């Protein structure tokens, strides 16, 4: 059966091959492509890219930071996940405006979003119990009581909220869906760096469909990526050129150490990857 991860590499190929130039916002040229779609199974193994490493701490512990609703760059970082501290620092805020917020807010960004869309926001430590849409837990109920639903979304983008928050979600929305007892979850990713942080958004989504997958005692399907802008930054091309020879190696598993019956009561040490061995690093 065909490994999964070279559904990942053969989009590496067909950016390489028909995208064509485009720059970001900070005028770095990029080679891109607009629309694709790649489908991993979650059966029996967790799609974690063995071609390169990926960072799994970050991972496992943004998603948990986004079940907590917290907007607080400061409550990942103490966990030793730095990757959102730059966009809540002092000198960052002030540069939007943001002058009166506290080191470590970074707007209502994901976790707000997730648990309490609609609400009004102020401040990272404010309390939004009982305010706003929550989006995680309807998606939970709904998949228990109504798994044939269509209707089933959770939806991070708020034009609302936007200018409000230090970057705006680059995952749009995501989809669930069920049949045969099979959990499925499809994301829809505005935009993604092939090289560096697809990786990553494939890991997150996958996982938080096992979490759900538990809670609601289903198994977990496909996930299916689909991407609005993908490119790769003409630096990466000749690394991700070498990676492409690589050959995949089969995809670690996942386990659940203990029974969870809410998703707010997961807790990082549940979480166990058995079997991950990826290619070594480059320079």
């Amino acid at each position: 059966p065909p490994h999964g991860e070279l559904q990942y590499l053969g989009q590496i190929q067909h950016i390489l091959r028909c995208g064509v130039r485009k720059d970001d916002r900070t005028g770095t040229g990029t080679l891109s492509v607009f629309g694709m779609q790649a489908r991993y199974s979650l059966r029996d193994e967790f799609p974690l890219l063995t071609t390169k490493r990926v960072f799994w701490k970050g991972v496992l512990e943004e998603l948990l930071w986004f079940i907590k609703g917290s907007t607080n760059a400061k409550e990942l970082s103490s966990k030793g996940v730095k990757i959102w501290d730059a966009n809540g620092s002092r000198d960052f805020l002030d540069s939007l405006g943001f002058s009166t917020r506290e080191e470590g807010d970074l707007g209502p960004v994901y976790g707000f979003q997730w648990r309490h869309f609609g609400a009004e926001y102020r401040d990272m430590e404010s309390d939004y119990s009982g305010q706003g849409v929550d989006q995680l837990q309807r998606v939970i109920d709904t998949i228990k009581t109504n798994p044939d639903d269509r209707r089933i979304i959770m939806c991070a983008w708020n034009p609302r909220d936007l200018p409000l928050m230090a970057l705006p979600p680059c995952h749009a929305l995501c989809q669930f869906y069920v049949v045969n007892s099979e959990l499925s979850c499809q994301l829809y990713q505005r935009s993604g760096d092939m090289g560096l942080g697809v990786p990553f958004n494939i890991a997150s989504y996958a996982l938080l469909t096992y979490m759900i997958a538990h809670i609601t005692g289903l198994k977990p399907g496909d996930f299916i990526h689909t991407l609005g802008d993908a490119h790769i930054y003409l630096n990466h091309i000749e690394p991700l050129k070498i990676q492409l020879q690589r050959e995949p190696r089969p995809f670690p598993k996942l386990r659940i150490l203990r029974k969870v019956e809410k998703i707010d009561d997961f807790k990082a040490e549940d979480f166990q990857i058995e079997g991950y061995n990826p290619h070594p690093t480059i320079k």
